[PDB]
């Protein structure tokens, strides 16, 4: 079943359930998840009408770009010329920049084709907007079928030489309540090494750094209290994790990591290089999602997307897109039941 | 009464009807006016979902801008210095450059007075779009109340100085049917002088000219018709008119302009000093609206606004628009059944 209705704004909410009875929500501002639920129990962090993303928090389950992460000085260079690009976190340039496209209304349309359902969200940036080289072509497609995998698949052109590396923003809470922290969950990554950063700036460090052993190892699942715990430097410099972590092992066919919470599941799978896990170390904020306030810890992201920092460690790959290529992307979260045995206690 | 529903690709049609059962409707995809009607009749040119704008013809009803008109090469100077804004038609800059607000999906907020209903679209202009120097915030509102009055209001912030002189493109037909031409429209004007066109290009000649006792002399209600089959050289340039006109008495309280076909007429008032006039003149193209083919001359705009064209003709006017400062604007069209 598909269902449409205004979310406030002139926003929509498109909820779809699938054959087994999980539900999914959207909207078509910012092309964001809003939902996500099983046996009446919320799997993610989310709000209950548009103006309270716009007033609250906007990136929430958002799509951000066309960069996701930090730019230090808002400079990229772009076949052989740089270029200044809108500084919204003092000299640096965050997820595009400022009244980026996660605060857009995205038109879209929907298909359906039986045991999968699809939402595609259109946007142009145009030519130079935030500083960016264009236009930008952009499509986002979210998915969600039969079998409990929510799908997302970037697709962009642009008429100039730009660059390109969009991501999900979602926010798990196994707990489904986001008064509750994260610290209970269990984690597995398929990881060895991430990228420091170089202080409360939270630009990169210059270096890459193997984790095998610490605190920040995941290899082997473990709960995620152990960082949270830890007195590493890193992790005390951010509260929490806040870093991008290299995966191993490429290829849309390697389950990459799992978020596990007694019988629930979080697959996750994609075709990018790296994954930025944040913990929400927002102190003591306590932004209220639900009528909840928010705790240190209450949720954790998985942004799947070329690591930031290329522009200093070129060795994390090249963000660059040529006019008339054709970039895509496909990013997958995949829910379970009873996959493994968790259970422990806190 | 007030009405929501969806117009196709995530966008919404808000409709809206008075007292007198006049009822007017708008969509968020470009701010837009998207049909009037009164006794079943559609006074003005609209299309029938969102995909036929962006298939057809995107600018009918729409507010235009950051910049309305054609701009030279699509360049401005600002505060000394040349920018170059995105070029959309040869190398001129028209209607702010591709893709521009008109095609943006806002934001909107309904706001019920009773006798009069608002609808306040928002959309923010990031820096650097299309080669505007911004973050502009916009907002345009849309009210419609129990006297006919649709009323537009303006209003923008600038973080950098830049330029700004949005306008609404709606085109009236008071014939309700596109294959019918607005010839036999009368029209008064209060303008005794015009902006001609250096050519087919249609970027300003350069100079201002008197129109008074030309064909184009429309101080005294007259058939659109005489101006149509004039000779005049600017007339026979463009199959009609495509002009600014400059309006002789500036402010809000003095009607403008008169648009007029038997009972029916349409009154325009606004605080801007000049009104573009465009009679659609498509030629063959035969745009469908509603299943009618277009004729040309099938429509007629009363584009309000700053006249194009002040980047070569100073006394035109200034369209800077100053870091911090505030713009506004109004226009208002307002309807009229004779009794
Ligand atoms: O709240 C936005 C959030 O987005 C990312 O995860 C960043 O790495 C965090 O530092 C923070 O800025
Ligand atoms: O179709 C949009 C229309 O906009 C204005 O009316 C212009 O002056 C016309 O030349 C035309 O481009
Ligand atoms: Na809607």
């Amino acid at each position: 079943s598909i269902k449409i209705r205004d979310f406030g704004l002139g926003s929509d909410l498109i909820s779809l359930t699938n054959k087994a009875g999980v539900t999914i929500s959207f909207t078509n501002l910012g092309a964001r998840i809003v939902d996500w639920q099983k046996d009446g129990k919320h799997l993610i962090l989310g709000f209950d009408s548009a103006k309270e993303y716009l007033e609250k928090d906007a990136y929430p389950g958002a799509t951000v770009g066309p960069t996701a992460g930090r730019i230090k000085d808002g400079l990229v260079k772009i076949s052989g010329k740089d270029y200044i690009l809108n500084q919204n976190e003092g000299p640096q340039t965050l997820h595009g920049g400022e009244e980026s496209i996660h605060t857009k209304l995205w038109t879209y349309e929907v298909t359906d084709l039986g045991a999968e359902v699809q939402v595609k969200f259109s946007l142009v940036s145009n030519d130079g907007t935030n500083g960016y080289p264009g236009k930008i072509e952009m499509s986002v497609t979210h998915s969600f079928d039969d079998d409990n995998k929510w799908k997302i698949h970037y697709e962009a052109i642009s008429d100039k030489d730009t660059v390109f590396n969009p991501t999900g923003h979602v926010y798990f809470n196994l707990n489904g309540d986001a008064s509750e922290s994260v610290e209970n969950h269990g984690l597995r990554l398929a990881a060895s090494r991430f990228v420091p950063l170089k202080d409360q700036t939270e630009i990169v460090r210059g270096d890459i750094v193997d984790i095998k052993n610490t605190d920040l190892d995941f290899r082997q699942e473990k709960q995620l209290s152990n960082a949270f715990n830890s007195n590493m430097e890193q992790v005390q410099l951010v509260k929490g994790i806040d870093h991008p972590f290299l995966l191993d092992q490429l290829g849309l066919d390697k389950e990459q990591a799992r978020l596990t919470l007694d019988d629930t599941s979080i697959s996750v799978f994609t075709d990018q290089p790296s994954i930025v896990i944040f913990t929400a170390n927002f102190g003591d904020l306590g932004t209220l999602y639900h009528e909840k306030k928010q705790v240190h810890h209450g949720g954790i992201t998985f942004e799947c997307q070329v690591s930031p920092g290329s522009e200093q460690i070129p060795e994390l790959g090249d963000i660059s897109l040529k006019a008339g290529e054709k970039y895509q992307a496909t990013t997958i979260y995949s829910l379970h039941t009873k996959l493994e045995h968790h259970h422990h206690h806190h």
